[PDB]
């Protein structure tokens, strides 16, 4: 009955209520792995306070908070139930949520796992495609926790640091895309253009060698092959903020561009998220699909449902862990190679932390 | 006996001798599809002249000329030999080379195809990954040829505008990668880091929605899957020129970056080319693998052999054409969707030229 194998589900997380917004932003602006700011300890809390109002408003517009925890929990539960049957030898299994900027924090999760006296610990990022700013930071967090708690782990660690083309993940996306195409007016099904939308990155991060763009592109190709290229598409990027150069084309500008050129039936696909979040419920659904779409005279714009509670996604999670345990993988081969132009000394240390694990 | 089906092999081409360098550049700077310059008719010849000496020197350093035509010819021959046996209904088959900036020019080829009284004409781009500046411009040249010659085609046209993941193309790359790995000292085989190198694009082109990046990424993923992720990798871009922002990371900077970070065994892979060219024999082999490599302290840097005369590549070409004929494809579904921010009015017209083709 005592938990044996723990599955740490890593994700950035999102504020559950409006009151959680400020601290969310604060923890984020204090993360060196994500950004280096002048007098950061002073500006971090300041920027957080000045952005809180506007960000609280965005969450109010979607109902008052982020559903990430809810969806993550349901996905974890399904995953566990399947693992206890798939791998009796490693059962019982228990999932732990390790959010990067909100409770339960990555550090609180690890602390709970250590107290539960697990034998095996698996860092399972929830970002199918790897980015040093997301999965990397989350993995860095695990290494720093021990390096700071002044004591070696009491569990055997390993990590599933990426999984951009897992067949069940691809199937989930393909299934959701198809059912959504069925929602368009019959007369426009074939005319529908698919815009796969992933989170954009500043060009400064892309240019240092971030793995993200290339992996996201792989997921896209995999999904389209499964769809037998029934509709034309383009991979675009959303969430750019600030005046600096980011990887484009931008999702909003692409939507507007398509309309001005006669392609008024668009299908958006949140290809790099596993559940609804502010990026889908507000940015894509309200900001672009309601406001922008109107001004551009779109005829039909829809978004494929987020993976959320699809039972197939949980199976995907279970299959990944199961196959990870069976192969004795400590981490992907990809993690053993840091960005050619990486300037963060912790990246190499985090890699070694995992590649060096006993077992 | 007389040719029935003609396969137009499209490629930019390269100057065969140092003397061909000037006109090569001249034709290129005069292509509106590739770039728009102020007083272009006056500047094109001027720029061509000022770059000629440096570019001629580059070709001198690799032996005095570009091997693109020789390799294209051999590949076309193998393709035809196979098609005459694979698709008897469409035989005899004949291949025609349509270089965009050197003889035989795309226009000269079409002219010859007409004169041969072919029944079927297939525009077969030799760029597996689609870019509006390469395949797009080449397809644009075909539409413009008829629109300016004031006459409708006398052959039924169609196009294989892309093939980033054809399984035989993938095996060819995977095969050349493996045998190149066998050339590294055994002790360092597993330490080898793979740098897939593709031609970079200016961000202005990337941001308007160019299909290139995403498709190149697909080829990389497929190849790595076939290699079962034996070595870690990163997709980088070469050939940036000028001071404007281009899509990185840059191949030269990545090589240098890897070295100063302790990864001194590098394998370069020209993932977006089908034969050797100045980009491989000079840029990668001399500029990077000899000069840059020396100054950086590399232990071992090699480059997977270009597809060139590999019989499997010819097979790939033949099967692509075969399947294309069997399915009645006029063009890919992707060609029916122009870039969201396309500003070239001819792109839409070229697309219609193919989608509206009789039969
Ligand atoms: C200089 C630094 C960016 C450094 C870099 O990576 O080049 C930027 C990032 C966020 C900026 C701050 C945020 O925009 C918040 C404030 C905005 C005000 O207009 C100036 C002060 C202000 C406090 C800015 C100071 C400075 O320009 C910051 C700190
Ligand atoms: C740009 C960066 C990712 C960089 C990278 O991948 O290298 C992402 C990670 C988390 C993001 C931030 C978080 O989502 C929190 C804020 C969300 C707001 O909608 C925009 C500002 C906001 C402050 C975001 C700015 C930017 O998009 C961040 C900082
Ligand atoms: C827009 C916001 C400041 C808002 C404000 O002044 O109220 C600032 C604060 C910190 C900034 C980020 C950090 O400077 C880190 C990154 C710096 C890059 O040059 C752009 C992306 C980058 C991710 C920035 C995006 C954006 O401009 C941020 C998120
Ligand atoms: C202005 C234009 C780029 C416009 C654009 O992309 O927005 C650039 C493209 C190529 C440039 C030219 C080429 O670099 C060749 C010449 C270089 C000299 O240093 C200036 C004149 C010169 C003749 C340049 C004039 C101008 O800056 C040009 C014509
Ligand atoms: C940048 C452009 C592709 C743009 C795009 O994909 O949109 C490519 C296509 C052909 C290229 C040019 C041709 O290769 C001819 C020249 C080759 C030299 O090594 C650099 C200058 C040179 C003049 C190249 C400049 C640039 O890289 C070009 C113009
Ligand atoms: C470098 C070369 C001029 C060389 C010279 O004057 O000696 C110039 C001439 C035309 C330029 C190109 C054209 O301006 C078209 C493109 C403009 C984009 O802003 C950069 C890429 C882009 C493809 C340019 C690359 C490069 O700067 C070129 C090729
Ligand atoms: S920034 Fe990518 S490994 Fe360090
Ligand atoms: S520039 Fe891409 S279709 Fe016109």
């Amino acid at each position: 009955r005592k938990p044996k194998t723990g599955i740490l589900m890593l994700n950035m997380g999102g504020p559950e209520t409006l009151g959680d917004v400020h601290d969310f932003l604060l923890r984020l602006f204090l993360d060196q792995d994500l950004m280096t700011l002048p007098i950061q300890n002073k500006l971090a809390p300041f920027i957080a306070k000045r952005l809180t109002p506007k960000i609280q408003e965005q969450y109010r517009r979607i109902g008052g908070g982020s559903p990430i925890k809810i969806w993550t929990s349901k996905q974890g539960e399904g995953m566990v139930k399947l693992l206890d049957e798939l791998s009796p030898n490693t059962a019982p299994h228990k999932y732990y949520i390790g959010f990067r900027y909100v409770h339960p924090l990555t550090e609180e999760a690890i602390e709970e796992m250590e107290r539960d006296g697990l034998e095996r610990a698996i860092a399972f990022t929830q970002y199918p495609q790897y980015s040093c700013s997301t999965t990397g930071s989350s993995l860095n967090a695990i290494y720093r926790y021990y390096n700071q708690v002044g004591r070696k782990p009491t569990m055997k660690w390993s990590t599933i640091d990426r999984w951009p083309t897992h067949h069940l993940l691809i199937q989930c996306f393909a299934d959701h895309i198809l059912k959504e195409l069925d929602h368009f007016p019959l007369e426009k099904r074939s005319e529908v253009v698919i815009l796969f939308s992933a989170h954009s990155l500043p060009m400064s991060v892309v240019n240092r060698g971030d793995p993200y763009p290339q992996e996201v592109s792989a997921t896209v190709q995999k999904v389209m092959e499964r769809l037998e290229y029934c509709n034309p598409y383009r991979l675009v990027w959303q969430s750019k903020v600030g005046p600096m150069p980011w990887l484009g084309p931008q999702t909003d500008e692409s939507i507007k561009g398509l309309c001005e050129r006669g392609r008024k039936n668009i299908l958006l696909v949140p290809i790099a998220f596993t559940s609804d979040c502010i990026e889908t419920l507000y940015e894509l659904d309200i900001e672009y699909s309601q406001v922008l779409a109107k001004e551009c005279g779109v005829e039909n714009i829809r978004r494929a449902e987020s993976l959320n509670g699809n039972p197939l996604f949980s199976k995907a999670l279970a299959d990944l862990v199961h196959s990870h345990i069976q192969s004795n993988e400590l981490c992907s081969k990809q993690l053993t190679l840091s960005c050619p132009l990486c300037v963060n000394p912790v990246c190499r240390e985090t890699k070694s932390f995992f590649t060096s694990q006993q077992l």
